[PDB]
């Protein structure tokens, strides 16, 4: 079966769109080297992903399900209401066809309630008619060496409430009862550190690596789908609940219709769509049962997972340098099988700083005691390029904010992000105000003034006096710079100690900013004791699971 056939119509945008870099050459001066994808490429990026998809299944397999099955049968999931669907539904999220838009979903305005109601009605009556989805070229910040654009399918907004209210329990429980440890969603970046760490350290002899799965989107059969379904229906749901599950599955998540922006047939899709409520809970149960099962398949010892979405690490015991090379050619002949071959092909890694997985690592710096400490990091070539972006530009999404907090600890944030990006501020006199990012998916509104604590809480006091960090890691810091054309230590110190001064002559939540941001600037340290608005911060449903095309506002 063919994961997409295609009429021949066009990929097509809603907008115009801007694949050049037009202040933001004071951070980044190279700008010949930023771009963003557009839906020119989109061609480029159809071929890649369709392909036939074969699938053979065995025991190691069938044993895995079978477990996984066990425990969601220990979840019990509710339906949501109409209204607490609708207030997930992010305030810009795409209008539906049938005239209303998310601020009338968020209004909870009775034409777009009585249509949702319509919509479930529909499918609770009929569950085999496909339903429509529209699909899209993405709009992506990258810098080269270029990337075609990602593809988005997604149904129309009334069928996606639908999808709250029938499976946001599920999507936000389940996979955590069911991966436990392994489950990735569950876990701040410190925590996801902590696990790495104390997995590699709790082995003998640890050996580790990422596999990349190419196109796994496109890798996911119907039958997995099915199979996921099959899970979710473990669940102690209501009988309105399963039918709405399986119609959603047998309509839209097994696959469906293609239609461009102007409305022409583009296509059918047999495989997982990136745009549904279920994308990021379904590609992590499934790429889970593979690599669970391979690990059986290729006698790997106490095999440790770690996994979000379709990003996909694995720590165990290693055996000995070839036999480790030869068990994981044998993994990968596996997950091949199971219908998910690799990208580029996996290798055996024996320092954990080494193995990347959702595109970062783990590395190690000291606190102000010398004490080591590890944190999470990346390279910072595209938060950078997509930094000068969003100076550039006028963007909603603003991931410069998510950067600064999921990688708070590391010296090219602190140094670079935390510096140009609080100078704007202060300039534009907009301290104060809020603004949207995205954390695993989820849209989240945060006031910058509130970093300090919301650092403190998540990454720790040790965040605000990290130093001696790798020479590995500063190196590529550093040939990131280079390539990019950015501004040295040096020169960023200085803009550091300016925006820091300043801050501080406005007291209140600002001098907080600079003291504790940017403490690492001053040759004469504070003395940085805990923030007492740290504790009384509500950060709960933060780190609870992925939505990543998932349509979810939280706050
Ligand atoms: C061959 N290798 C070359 C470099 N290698 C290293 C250089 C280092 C550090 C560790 C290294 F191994 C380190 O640990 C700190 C530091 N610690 O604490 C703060 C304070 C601070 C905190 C937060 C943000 C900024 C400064 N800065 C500073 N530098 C100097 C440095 C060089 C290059 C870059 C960059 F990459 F940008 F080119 C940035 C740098 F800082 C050793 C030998």
């Amino acid at each position: 079966s063919m994961s997409y056939t295609w009429t021949g119509a066009l990929i097509t945008p809603c907008a115009a769109e801007e694949s050049k870099l037009p202040l933001s050459n004071s951070l980044l001066r190279h700008h010949n080297m930023v771009y963003a994808t557009t839906s020119r490429s989109a061609g480029l990026r159809q071929k890649k992903v369709t392909f036939d998809r074969l699938q053979v299944l065995d025991d190691h397999y069938r044993d895995v399900l079978k477990e996984m099955k066990a425990k969601a049968s220990t979840v019990k999931a509710k339906l949501l209401s109409v209204e607490e669907a609708c207030k997930l539904t992010p305030p810009h999220s795409a209008k539906s066809k049938f005239g209303y838009g998310a601020k009338d979903v968020r209004n909870l305005s009775s034409k777009a309630v009585n249509h949702i109601h319509s919509v479930w009605k529909d499918l609770l009556e009929d569950t085999v008619t496909p339903i429509d989805t529209t699909i899209m070229a993405k709009n992506e910040v990258f810098c080269v060496q270029r990337k075609p654009a990602r593809l988005i399918v997604f149904p129309d907004l009334g069928v996606r409430v639908c999808e709250k209210m029938a499976l946001y329990d599920v999507v936000s429980t389940l996979p955590q009862v069911v991966m436990g440890s392994s489950y990735g969603f569950q876990y701040s970046p410190g925590q996801r550190v902590e696990f790495l760490v104390n997995t590699w350290k709790s082995k003998k002899n640890p050996m580790g690596f990422s596999y990349d799965t190419r196109c796994f989107d496109s890798t996911v059969t119907e039958n997995d789908i099915r199979v996921e379904e099959s899970i979710y229906q473990c669940c102690d749901l209501a009988p309105e609940a399963r039918q709405a599950i399986k119609s959603l599955t047998e309509r839209l998540y097994i696959g469906g219709p293609l239609t461009n922006s102007k409305g022409q047939n583009c296509g059918y899709r047999r495989c997982r769509a990136s745009g549904v409520l279920t994308t990021s809970c379904g590609n992590t149960l499934t790429c889970y049962l593979k690599a669970s099962a391979a690990c059986r398949a290729a006698k790997l010892q106490d095999c440790t997972m770690l996994v979000n979405g379709d990003d996909l690490v694995v720590i165990c015991e290693s055996a000995g340098t070839q036999e480790d090379a030869a068990s994981l050619r044998v993994f990968t002949e596996a997950m091949t099988r199971y219908s998910a071959p690799p990208g580029d092909p996996p290798q055996p890694e024996y320092d954990l700083e080494l193995i990347t997985s959702c595109s970062s690592n783990v590395s190690v710096a000291h606190d102000a005691s010398g004490k080591r400490v590890y944190y999470l990091t990346r390279d910072p070539t595209t938060p950078l390029a997509r930094a000068a972006w969003e100076t550039a530009r006028h963007t909603p999404v603003n991931s410069w904010l998510g950067n600064i907090i999921m990688y708070a600890p590391t010296l090219w944030a602190r140094m670079i992000l935390m510096t140009h990006f609080f100078s704007i501020l202060l300039a534009q006199e907009q301290l104060e105000k809020a603004l949207d990012c995205q954390i695993y998916g989820a849209c989240y509104s945060i006031e910058p003034l509130d970093l300090p604590q919301i650092i403190e809480r998540l990454h720790g006091l040790s965040a605000f006096s990290l130093h001696s960090y790798s020479p590995g890691e500063i190196n590529r810091v550093a040939s990131c710079l280079r390539k990019l054309g950015v501004p040295p230590l040096r020169v960023w110190r200085h803009r550091a100690r300016s925006v820091r001064a300043r801050l501080l002559s406005q007291g209140g939540r600002a001098a907080t900013c600079g003291k504790y941001l940017f403490n690492w600037a001053v040759k004469t340290k504070l003395k940085l004791t805990p923030i007492p608005a740290a504790s009384q911060l509500d950060l709960s449903g933060w780190f609870v699971a992925g939505y990543s095309g998932g349509d979810i506002y939280h706050s």
